[PDB]
């Protein structure tokens, strides 16, 4: 009856069957704490070493996602309780997308219920693209076409987000303007713009909204060598934040090991600071139009 | 191992908590008879009075479906058995159903597994549309979306499954299709009106089986419905059947009662098997005429 999630924080190799048994023992322990909604960041299912690794390895995240929709309905159906799963992976192109001609895989983030049933496949909107030197995520990575529709979680009306969409104010506003009481931003940072900006970005995007913002975040040094000079490192630092900004629960920095970070959300605080300061019924429409 | 399928056959009331109550019984009286896949009829969720009603029921059948996936689970655990489960229900338009003005009800098969997963949810591809002048009329697609995929087969626990729904029967190239994909066994869960019940439900059910050397399940609604249990007169044909692939009624309803009951059957896979190489249907057919599906 309390409004108990959950964040598994790991560090995703680039062998998915390994980083799915990850997966099912953070589930298993958020069922022992009574977690009703898991977050699990960005790219869960594998890092890669490069975007051509990256499109072999997308071909494999179909059958994750069958076996995790498996593996969650055994989990709860044992331990006689549900919880609610939301996780970033790499979807492969469709057989539309093969004819097509796309190769390009899509960053997707998935809302399971406890019965392994997909509610939403978010594809993320905002690719790093620069064209100076040039680096281009949407040479491989193909962007999202629409804004997610809120999910009515256990825990309350969620907006969900990936990674490098948190840069982006208006996305997270339109998301409050359609209902949520919760956002999320699954992710995985480089260590230098995850220490400038991570924890600032989550806590703007928090009071921005007057939302809970969940920051689910690999961390650690990736091993993109583990599916057989490239290294990947994220920074980790997964929190949860509430309308407010405050902090409500971080990461245990002194290990890398996966771990559950943990945070009940007190909606009545939130109902409370949105009646006190009614931000979107001040908003000057007249000027700025209605999103 | 024993390929034991059951089919509850039962009499879908408007009530959607009393129906599932029935189907609830009929789950655990199947566990208790080994019963490893049990079908059940189209509409098992609701009959309704008309299209206003059956769109306003149909906004309760997801509540309907999430509490069967539990009570799946809950019964599988305490039996300490699994078993797997076919059943015809209603699905409300989608969020982006409504957003294109699409307010249609979906004719859909679930089969949902001994842990509560739905493997699979087949929408009718057949609806029964007529405008003769003076009458028949009656456009079943006004209120009905049809689906838009032949299903995949389905690896149950005793062979290959391709569902269809009641007025899918009559159009033999589905099943054929089906057949091509794999099936080792159709199913055509099913409310027939006594006329056309009589007259071809069994023919019907035989003949797919023939056609196809295939299991042939027959999951049915009988009796007279009882359309204002949430607060017309509607009356299902029923005769709830296991059809082989040589045609022969392998167990069939009990006709005397319109009571909630369990059909049960053996699939004798290894006589399918010899029928099927002893008369290979489909090394003959004419490609070089009709092409391929």
């Amino acid at each position: 009856n309390v409004a108990r999630i959950g964040i598994g924080q790991l560090c995703s190799s680039s062998n998915l069957k390994q980083n799915l048994e990850v997966v099912k023992s953070l589930i298993k322990k958020a069922l022992d704490q009574d977690v009703k909604v898991l977050f699990f960041p960005e790219a869960t299912d594998y890092l890669s070493r490069n975007a051509e690794h990256s499109k072999k390895l997308a071909s494999q995240t179909p059958e994750f996602i069958s076996e995790l929709q498996s593996a969650i309905c055994q989990l709860t159906k044992a331990a006689g309780k549900p919880i609610d799963i939301s996780i970033g992976i790499h979807m492969p192109p469709s057989e539309v997308n093969t004819k097509n001609g796309d190769s390009r895989v899509k960053n997707v983030l998935l809302y399971i219920n406890s019965n392994g049933e997909i509610l939403q496949k978010y594809q993320k909107l905002h690719l790093f693209d620069v064209d100076v030197p040039i680096l281009k995520e949407s040479n491989s990575v193909q962007p999202g076409s629409e804004i997610p529709s809120i999910i009515n979680t256990p825990v309350g009306k969620l907006g969900s987000c990936i990674c490098y969409d948190i840069r982006f104010p208006e996305l997270s506003l339109k998301l409050r303007s359609k209902g949520a009481q919760i956002l999320c931003f699954p992710s995985a940072f480089t260590m230098k713009t995850g220490e400038a900006h991570w924890e600032l970005l989550g806590r703007a995007r928090a009071i921005d909204t007057q939302s809970f913002v969940v920051m689910p975040a690999q961390q650690g040094e990736h091993d993109v060598y583990a599916d057989e000079a490239v290294k990947r490192i994220s920074w980790g630092h997964s929190m949860i934040i509430d309308p407010w900004g405050r902090i409500l629960s971080a990461a245990d920095l002194t290990t890398h090991d996966p771990q559950l970070i943990i945070a009940d959300l007190d909606i009545e605080a939130q109902d409370k600071i949105r009646r006190d300061m009614p931000l979107w019924a001040q908003r000057r429409r007249d000027i700025f139009g209605d999103f």
